[PDB]
């Protein structure tokens, strides 16, 4: 039907928004401590702690599925990014410290994304 077709533009320009804004929040962690997953090879605890890991690798795969169907999505991945990382590591680390960074960065970012998707549609 053209009614689902619409559906599946829509999702496809949101999809492109949501790149767009993967790569201003992953600017703002340029020592790439969230890039990757964490490996559980090299902390092998990890998922004793963390119940669902996140990662922008992990992020930019489902984006590309188009796989996020709003913004509210995206974000709870990001928040996964940060909080996992807020819990695992202590205040005085360097992990931690980046994650607060990207946070506070982040926030801007994700303000005017909201505006745009609202505005858009």
């Amino acid at each position: 039907s053209m009614e689902q077709v619409a559906m599946e533009l829509r999702l496809t320009e949101l999809t492109r928004l949501l790149r767009s804004v993967l790569d201003q929040l992953q600017d703002k962690d340029p020592a790439r401590i969230f890039a990757q997953p964490v490996s559980l090879k090299e902390v092998p605890d990890y998922l004793d702690h963390i119940k669902h890991p996140m990662d922008f690798a992990t992020m930019r795969k489902r984006l590309e599925a188009q796989g996020y169907k709003n913004l509210h999505e995206f974000e709870e991945d990001f928040d996964l990014i940060i909080d996992n990382c807020m819990k695992y590591n202590a205040r005085d680390t360097v992990f931690y410290r980046a994650a607060v960074r990207l946070r506070d960065q982040g926030g801007v970012v994700l303000r005017q994304a909201r505006r745009e998707v609202d505005s858009i549609g």
